[PDB]
């Protein structure tokens, strides 16, 4: 039915692929860990949809990626990734985010803010600072863990909602 073009985006660490891979799983393998940016299929109902995501889980700004443009340009929302207890992945959201605006030419692109590991009791970046950061964009923040998978498929519905809403604008 409708498809949706989900695009994970962070510094290296964060879980993006540990977020993704717990979306998608359908646990015929016990352990997946990848490496290299791929794209991952998920049919899901949403308020009583059948969507199709494809969620592209792309590597830090460190990994080169030659379609990095194209991707951004295909996506039609962003989750952007921090750690909970890592300072400078928070810090990292600004450049994830005007990379972004650069290739989409909007300030208006659908993305939630997601800060992950929240199954850690010790934290650095305090949910004020995160909902703070958000607001300042206009975003949803979501907590996650792709450990309890607490908050996962929240995430990318968040988003899903987030692309219906401003298609209907
Ligand atoms: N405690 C905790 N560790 C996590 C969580 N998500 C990912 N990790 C760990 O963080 C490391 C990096 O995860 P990875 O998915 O490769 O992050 P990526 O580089 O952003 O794709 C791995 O060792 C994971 O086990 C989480 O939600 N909680
Ligand atoms: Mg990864």
């Amino acid at each position: 039915m409708t498809e949706y073009k989900l695009v994970v985006v962070g510094a290296g660490g964060v879980g993006k692929s540990a977020l993704t891979i717990q979306l998608i799983q359908n646990h015929f393998v016990d352990e997946y860990d990848p490496t290299i940016e791929d794209s991952y299929r998920k049919q899901v109902v949403i308020d009583g949809e059948t969507c199709l995501l494809d969620i592209l889980d792309t590597g830090g700004q460190e990994e080169y990626s030659a379609m990095r443009d194209q991707y951004m340009r295909t996506g039609e929302g962003f989750l952007c990734v921090f750690a909970i207890n890592n300072t400078k992945s928070f810090e990292d959201i600004h450049h994830y985010r005007e990379q972004i605006k650069r290739v989409k030419d909007s300030e208006d692109v659908p993305m939630v803010l997601v800060g992950n590991k929240c199954d850690l009791p010790s934290r650095t970046v305090d949910t004020k600072q995160a909902q703070d950061l958000a607001r300042s964009y206009g975003i949803p923040f979501i907590e996650t863990s792709a450990k309890t998978r607490q908050g996962v498929d929240d995430a990318f519905y968040t988003l899903v909602r987030e692309i219906r809403k401003h298609k209907e604008k």
